[PDB]
């Protein structure tokens, strides 16, 4: 129980009632520092712990694919917490109104939540803080090293953040204690109903084909905490060995496929890192994978935490902004609208295949994501319109979207965040370029294009 994982958002008079865990980003019962601290605090106060989750009004800004994945897991989570004698309350509406009202209606003693550097989460904290009188803590249950501990400032490169993070692994990379149940079960609708109503409201905006057939295939990733562990186990046993050599090959499915579970916190990245560390496989593949789930994942939280405008042109490096400004007035070879990007109606069959994989599976291969976002910059009227389009399609169709990794990944592709300058070209300037022929020499593009007609 390292106290550096927890941080106080506001101090107050601790009440004589249950400790409330405002679960948001880490939707799991196991390996959850936020829930573990909540139980520890509730134990010292001789009071039970309770979990509250808010089904917010912004769910209509995504699709059915994300909504069902999240709620199906929450249905499983409600069963796990029950076995621990921990009740779970699911509220519908504004977290500011609902969290504050729950604190007063149930006489909460202390309020706890997990950490997310996203703007929407800060928005909720502001409203909640001004509507409660009890202490309020947040715990980093998503990063191995607490975001505010890994670095005190924005890190402009992976090689400047990698040593800082590895130096702190010996202290923060540790096993998880068991979640002790509640002593006695203490004394707002069912999830099957909130799911049915939500799906009905999302159906008109469901992505379809010409024949009114849904595009999304929901049999690629089963949601839940139990499914995530099976995915983790399969990766270490079968794919981890080849990960280092086939991570950049879209035609081969040699990725961990953990992002949907990591995004919703249905599985702890610290748990994955522990299991990987103790697994014997190709050394370079271990290094490659750990580099992605430790450095690149947690540097994205670092990006969004220390850059209020992480989703804007203002957060780009100075060299990228001055380079992109110098080529604003360059004549673009193609200009596509949002609907044209969305439907995969460009001239580049590789880009359209990447969009089709996004629409059909909700998870685009890591390598094609880079190619996908860079051509949006190349075929847009400006870098600002490119960020807008990339963020829209990413957050709308990726199962792992609306995530710090997404904004940090898009900022890398379009603005060169966490990257260096390259040969100066027109339109894209010094931003790293990825040509069509460059991909042909990297993998069998024809197979990838064929798999997503
Ligand atoms: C334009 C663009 C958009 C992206 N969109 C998202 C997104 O919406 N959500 C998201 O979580 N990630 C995003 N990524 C990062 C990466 O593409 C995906 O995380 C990865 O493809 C997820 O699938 P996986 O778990 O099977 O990959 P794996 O190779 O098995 O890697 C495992 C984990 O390492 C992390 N990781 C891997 N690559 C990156 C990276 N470049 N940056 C940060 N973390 C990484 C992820 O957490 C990932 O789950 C994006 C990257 C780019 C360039």
């Amino acid at each position: 129980m390292n106290p550096k994982r927890i941080r106080a958002l506001k101090s107050g008079k601790q009440g004589d009632g249950p400790v409330v865990y405002w679960m948001s980003r880490d939707q799991r019962a196991e390996d959850n520092w936020a829930l573990l601290f909540s139980r520890a605090i509730a134990k010292e106060a001789n009071v039970p712990v309770v979990v509250v989750f808010c089904l917010t009004d912004e769910f209509l800004e995504a699709g059915i694919r994300q909504y069902e994945f999240m709620l199906k897991g929450l249905q499983e989570l409600e069963v796990s917490l029950s076995r621990k004698k921990i009740p779970s309350f699911f509220l519908r509406g504004d977290p500011g109104e609902k969290i504050s009202r729950f604190v007063k209606d149930y006489n909460a003693g202390t309020l706890v939540t997990d950490f997310s550097p996203l703007r929407i989460k800060n928005q909720w904290i502001e409203k909640v803080i001004s509507g409660i009188s009890i202490p309020f803590f947040e715990v980093d249950a998503h990063n191995v090293v607490p975001c505010w501990e890994a670095s005190q400032k924005h890190e402009y490169a992976a090689h400047t953040f990698r040593p800082k993070l590895y130096a702190l692994l010996p202290e923060f990379l540790e096993e998880f204690p068991e979640l002790e149940p509640n002593s006695v079960t203490p004394e707002v609708e069912t999830l099957s109903d909130v799911l049915e109503t939500g799906v009905k409201a999302l159906l008109p905006e469901r992505a379809l084909l010409k024949n009114k057939d849904p595009l999304f295939e929901p049999w690629h990733f089963e949601p839940g905490e139990k499914a995530a562990k099976k995915v983790m186990e399969s990766f270490i046993a079968d794919r981890l060995d080849s990960y280092g050599a086939l991570r950049n090959d879209p035609t081969k499915n040699m990725l961990s496929n953990l992002s949907p579970y990591l995004h919703f916190g249905q599985i702890s990245s610290q748990r994955v890192v522990l299991e990987v560390e103790k697994a014997e496989s190709n050394p370079g593949s271990k290094k490659a994978f750990l580099d992605e789930i430790l450095i690149w994942k947690e540097i994205s939280d670092n990006f969004c935490y220390y850059n209020p405008g992480y989703d804007g042109f203002e957060s780009f490096p100075s060299w990228a902004k001055e380079s992109l400004n110098a080529h604003r007035n360059d004549v673009r070879s193609h200009i596509y609208t949002l609907e044209e990007f969305e439907a995969g109606k460009t001239h580049d069959p590789l880009w359209n295949a990447s969009q089709m994989e996004l629409l059909s599976t909700g998870k685009m291969h890591g390598y094609t994501r880079m190619y996908w976002a860079k051509k949006i910059l190349e075929w847009s009227e400006s870098p600002e319109k490119a960020l807008e389009i990339a963020i829209c399609l990413n957050d709308r169709y990726e199962l792992d979207g609306r995530d710090p990794n997404g904004y940090a990944g898009i900022a890398w592709s379009i603005g060169g965040v966490h990257d260096r300058a390259w040969g100066e070209r027109e339109v894209t300037g010094k931003i790293r370029y990825m040509s069509y022929e460059g991909c042909k020499r990297k993998f069998d593009v024809k197979l990838y294009i064929e798999k997503y007609s």
